[PDB]
């Protein structure tokens, strides 16, 4: 079902959308149904969970059918099957959090391999897709790599990955000396 993938560090918005009578009585919860956050009747109400203190939701909107999770500082661990319950009605959404580094500092002098990786979840493997202003790109996944670096780089690499049919984009900054 709906598979959503997050950036590291970044912020994300799963959806829930009722086929109720408008505003209603709904909650999500992780794949183990330690609840994340529902409503105490007319507010919203987050239990005690590793998640609390960034998770949250939007209240206006529970009147138009819609009960979003929103959850901040987004953490690799963050990734697991959430649901969603708006009433009779339940709603399965994985999160997939990808982080792409640059596994030397995200700087280079001119000649020397520049390593990312692409740090996955508990349960993925995942494929990138790193292109470079200069055209080409790399391939695999856990770890990348090149050899040697042509000078014509301290500007803006593109680095895709797709997951469970989706896609997510690290738009990386890459440096070389001379």
């Amino acid at each position: 079902k709906k598979v959503v993938l997050g950036k590291k560090g970044d912020t994300v918005e799963l959806t829930c959308t009722a086929s109720q009578k408008k505003s209603i009585q709904f909650h999500w919860k992780n794949s183990n149904q330690i609840k994340i956050l529902g409503n105490q009747g007319s507010f919203l109400t987050k239990g005690p969970s590793k998640l609390n203190d960034r998770a949250d939701s939007r209240r206006s909107l529970w009147d138009q059918g819609n009960f979003p999770l929103i959850i901040k500082n987004l953490k690799i661990e963050d990734s697991d099957t959430y649901i969603c319950e708006v009433e009779d009605q339940k709603e399965e959404v994985q999160l997939l959090v990808f982080g792409l580094t640059a596994n030397s500092d995200t700087h280079l002098l001119q000649g020397q391999s520049l390593t990312l990786t692409l740090e996955s979840p508990p349960g993925s493997s995942p494929s990138v897709q790193c292109r470079s202003p200069r055209g080409k790109n790399i391939q695999g996944g856990k770890t990348l790599s090149v050899s040697q670096l042509e000078l014509q780089d301290s500007g803006t690499w593109t680095c895709t990955v797709l997951q469970n049919q989706k896609k997510v984009e690290f738009k990386i900054d890459i440096v070389v000396l001379a």
